[PDB]
């Protein structure tokens, strides 16, 4: 059900290898918010403070 926001979850996009690849993480987001890092976020390299 695309949600009361803008971006909506149906807005996720998709492809033939990654298809899986955000499948699998995106599914968390995407769950409730949409196809980005929202809830939680992957792990950033080492940032220089």
């Amino acid at each position: 059900m695309k949600n009361n926001k803008d971006m909506s979850l149906e807005e996720k996009n998709k492809q033939l290898e990654q298809q899986v690849t955000y499948l699998q993480a995106k599914v968390a987001y995407l769950e409730k918010l949409d196809a980005l890092i929202q809830s939680k976020k992957s792990p950033t390299k080492k940032k220089r403070k």
